[PDB]
């Protein structure tokens, strides 16, 4: 109950709340059935639309007017945005050339440039090509700012994930907010778009901007704006807020779009009915800039015209209906659409079974849409797992399809032609970043990047320190012209050792066997201490970032950081030029593993062990076939170049080591690999200790990889090789998952060059995710800035057209 007969005079668009029961004139009053009883009359004023015409100009002021073209509007800060043009011969914004803003200028009382995020909601990148001709606002703004071709949202691509995600740095599996619907079950609630559940706060986590700007002392404008307020209202009441006094003045603000996502719905993506929502939200932009500019604010404020996701052609006729794949179809709930979630209907049912649900999803038809997943199982680039809100059940929908649980939810709900929410990889989910200000560079383009990295350039905008958060701060400081952050390397927390020849063959019983000049006696002693490691270590030793004990080992063709703790390496490094050689596993060498004089019997891992375990074989991670001599190769069956590996893994990592690595190398001029294994068993992206490992060799304290990676470096100048590069760097990384089946891959039955590397690309990395899941640092040691290098580690290679 409000008491919803006080008034809004004088109070309109309020920026501190107040409490029930007061009644309300802030932005949200709506939402929550709370305003003033006047609110409508003196706060959405409309009359005389939103233009200043010639008969209008020095008008008597008339407080009845949506705007004012009264000679007092500039000092009341509430002219209409057009004033200026129609009333004193001035220019509209888009019409001004283009004039480096190399320094803020901001009238009197201005402590910092103000932050205005223009928000637009299913703003496809490649919008910004195809719409050109009738967006000539956001076209300057983009040509004259600063401009990447296209952002990365986060998966799900929804709006309240990819915006909530903008304002906070972090993955929705970290902020809560998973989906555009959710179920909590220890809220027993339900989270969605219609309703008044969503405006609980228990849902939403982390920090958001508007949070760490209140914090330090820097006040905010609204960010959720009504749906009833017109956008030409939205636009007055952020211009009337920053003709505010300087001690009431916001530095940061929002604007949000409906569309062109409500239109694209309806529409699809390239619909013809698309060019009038593009039209508007550029008239939209209009209005901002010229409104700006009568303030003399143009040259002052930071803008970043942003959106959430893409749109994608997506219709009804092309659903997938669980009902075609279960007998069992009541005894699910479906989180639908564009993604599947899958829950047990009833949680008092000891007999529903993951197992067997998600057998019955796959590889069940031919061209089937969509792929069953347990969460922990999905590319962990997605970040889409550690949280409860998420159904261990998931299914990643092909683009233009759906699923459904049965038709009837289909036409008892064609209506629609777009739809989103899509892998975060896909061409048409991806969306737009323009920046421009002062503090924004002058028409520079920069690469695409992720929206998780916007909240730490957003608090560096307006001075303010960051909450802790996913983005990687400093990977975007090429995006500014000031207001770098300085970042700086994390200490090496573990020195490695660096043994020598301590053990006798006779002192090892592993229960492994091999079948095994004076000139060259010297030389191979050279290789143990190191002698090749400028060729096979190009970036530095990567940094260890926890405790542990490790050790060093060289080798002619290879050099690895090895885990005393882990029994296995954390990282092993090798070069491989474009002029390398692949060699067979001789006949004699099959079953080949060597006891590493340099290591302890107590600190190695055994074959007995893998012989006991009836599902577990072995691989290892400098691979054999690339050797660079028969005597060099017996260094690749060292027991401590061994790992655990699953038989239908092994197929994969095979076929990587045997055909990829050599063809990444003809086609890169050499690559630098950098493999290791990865244990992530509660799925939370960041490294394991020991005591959360679920699963060891058995008999043994071998623990079991949940993952393998490999980093591939090489020149950004292919005519240069990869060990003799002399400036930046082409990486492309994965995160394979160690599966004892190859269920995932649908045509795995075939030959390894039909499905293996399709795996791989699904699986496809940033190093910076590699990093998380091990405590690694790599690139160290380069000729490269750190900002570029941050760049670099943040790059995902996508496998995607243009
Ligand atoms: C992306 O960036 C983010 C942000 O940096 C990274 O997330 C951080 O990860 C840290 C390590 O996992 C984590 O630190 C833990 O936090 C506990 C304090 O938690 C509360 O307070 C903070 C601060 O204001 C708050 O942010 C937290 O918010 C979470 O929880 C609520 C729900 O209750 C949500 O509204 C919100 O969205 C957020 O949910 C997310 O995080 C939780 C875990 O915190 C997940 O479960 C959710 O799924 C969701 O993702 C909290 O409100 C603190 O208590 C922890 O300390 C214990 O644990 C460690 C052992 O690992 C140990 O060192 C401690 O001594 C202590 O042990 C004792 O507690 C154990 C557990 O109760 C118990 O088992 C033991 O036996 C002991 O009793 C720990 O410090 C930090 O909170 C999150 N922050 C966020 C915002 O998510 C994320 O890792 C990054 N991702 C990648 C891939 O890099
Ligand atoms: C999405 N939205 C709606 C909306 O969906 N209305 C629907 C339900 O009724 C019709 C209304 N106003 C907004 C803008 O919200 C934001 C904008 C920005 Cl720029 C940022 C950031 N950073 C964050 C948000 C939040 C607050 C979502 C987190
Ligand atoms: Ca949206
Ligand atoms: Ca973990
Ligand atoms: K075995
Ligand atoms: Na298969
Ligand atoms: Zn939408």
């Amino acid at each position: 109950w409000t008491a919803t007969s006080g008034s809004c005079k004088g109070r309109c668009f309020e920026l501190q709340e107040v409490g029930p029961p007061d009644c309300r004139c802030d932005n949200l009053c709506k939402s929550y059935s709370s305003c003033c009883h006047d609110f409508d009359e003196l706060c959405l004023k409309t009359a005389r639309g939103w233009e200043c015409t010639k008969d209008r100009c020095g008008e008597v002021r008339n407080e009845e007017n949506a705007c004012h073209c009264s000679e007092d509007c500039l000092s009341r800060g509430d002219c209409c945005t057009n004033y200026q043009v129609v009333c004193k011969g001035e220019s509209h914004w888009v019409d001004d050339d283009c004039e480096e803003i190399k320094v803020p200028e901001c009238p009197a009382g201005f402590v910092r440039p103000p932050l205005i995020i223009f928000s637009v909601d299913g703003f496809r990148a490649s919008y910004m090509k195809k719409g050109s001709k009738v967006m000539p606002n956001i076209e300057k703004l983009r040509s004259c700012g600063t401009h990447a071709p296209y952002m990365r949202p986060v998966y799900p691509t929804k709006t309240f994930p990819n915006l909530y995600t903008l304002a906070t740095g972090l993955y929705p599996e970290s902020h809560g907010i998973v989906g555009n619907s959710m179920y909590d079950p220890v809220f027993d609630a339900s989270f969605h778009l219609r309703g008044r559940e969503k405006f609980n706060h228990r849902w939403w986590g982390g920090q958001p901007l508007w949070i760490t700007a209140t914090k330090q002392g820097v006040r905010a404008g609204t960010f959720f704006w009504s749906v009833s307020i017109p956008h030409e209202r939205r636009i007055l009441t952020i211009l009337q807020w920053l003709s505010l006094p300087d001690n009431e003045r916001p530095s940061v603000y929002a604007f949000y779009s409906e569309q062109p996502d409500f239109s694209g719905h309806k529409y699809g993506p390239f619909g013809p009915e698309m060019t009038n929502p593009l039209r508007e939200i550029d008239k939209t932009v209009g209005q901002l800039m010229d409104g700006l500019k009568q303030l003399r604010l143009h040259r002052c404020v930071n803008v970043i015209f942003v959106g959430d996701h893409g749109m994608e052609d997506v219709t009804c006729d092309r659903t997938e209906f669980l009902s075609n794949y279960l007998t069992n179809v009541d005894d699910i709930t479906l989180v639908p659409g564009t993604l599947g979630r899958i829950r047990a209907k009833s949680i008092n049912n000891s007999k529903y079974d993951p197992k067997t649900i998600i057998a019955a999803l796959t590889c069940k038809k031919p061209d089937q849409h969509f792929k069953p997943y347990m969460k922990q199982h999905l590319p962990k680039r997605l970040h889409y797992a550690n949280n409860r809100r998420i159904e261990d059940i998931h299914l990643l929908v092909d683009r233009r399809w759906h699923v459904a649980r049965k038709p009837l939810d289909v036409y008892k709900k064609c209506f629609f032609q777009g739809d989103h929410g899509f892998d975060n990889k896909v061409n048409s989910m991806q969306t737009v970043f323009v920046g421009y200000g002062p503090t924004f560079k002058y028409r520079t383009k920069v690469p695409p990047f992720e929206n998780i990295e916007l909240y730490n350039v957003m608090c560096d905008l307006l001075g303010l320190k960051p909450a802790p958060n996913n983005g990687t701060h400093g990977s975007l400081n090429h995006l500014l012209r000031t207001n770098t952050f300085r970042p700086t390397m994390p200490d090496e927390v573990s020195r490695p050792n660096y043994p020598g020849i301590m053990y006798l063959q006779s002192e090892f019983d592993l229960g492994c066997t091999c079948d095994d000049n004076k000139l060259e006696e010297l030389n191979k002693r050279l290789h143990t201490k190191g002698s090749t490691k400028e060729r096979h270590l190009l970036y530095g030793r990567p940094a260890v970032l926890y405790r542990t004990s490790y050790d060093i080992l060289y080798h002619t063709d290879f050099e690895s950081g090895y885990s005393e703790i882990f029994l296995m390496p954390l990282w092993t490094s090798y070069t491989i030029s474009k002029q390398a050689e692949v060699s067979s596993i001789p006949e004699h060498l099959t079953n080949c593993v060597r006891p590493d004089v340099r290591v302890s019997p107590g600190f190695s891992q055994n074959c007995l062990a893998y012989k006991n375990d009836k599902q577990m074989s072995y691989g290892f991670l400098f691979p054999p076939y690339l050797s660079s001599s028969p005597e060099a190769k017996y260094d690749a069956f060292l027991v401590t170049n061994m790992v655990p590996m699953y038989p239908a893994f092994k197929r994969v990592w095979a076929y990587f080591q045997r055909v990829l690595v050599k063809k990444y190398a003809s086609e890169r001029n050499g690559v630098n690999v950098i493999s290791g294994p990865i244990f992530d068993y509660n799925y939370d992206g960041l490294r394991d200790t020991e005591d959360e490992i679920k699963q060891y060799v058995e008999g043994s304290s071998i623990p079991v990889p949940t993952h393998y990676y490999s980093i591939i470096t090489s020149c950004l100048d292919f005519t240069q090789p990869a060990d003799k590069c002399d400036g930046p760097l082409s990486v492309s990384s994965f995160i394979l998952p160690h599966r004892p089946d190859n269920d995932e891959s649908c045509n795995s039955s075939e030959d390894e060059s039909k499905w293996v590397e399709e795996l791989m690309k699904m699986h496809t990395a940033r190093v910076r995710d590699i990093e998380h899941l091990t405590g690694l640092d790599f690139y160290r040691k380069t000729s490269r800035s750190y900002s570029e290098i941050l760049t670099l580690k943040t790059y995902l290679h996508t496998y995607e057209s243009e």
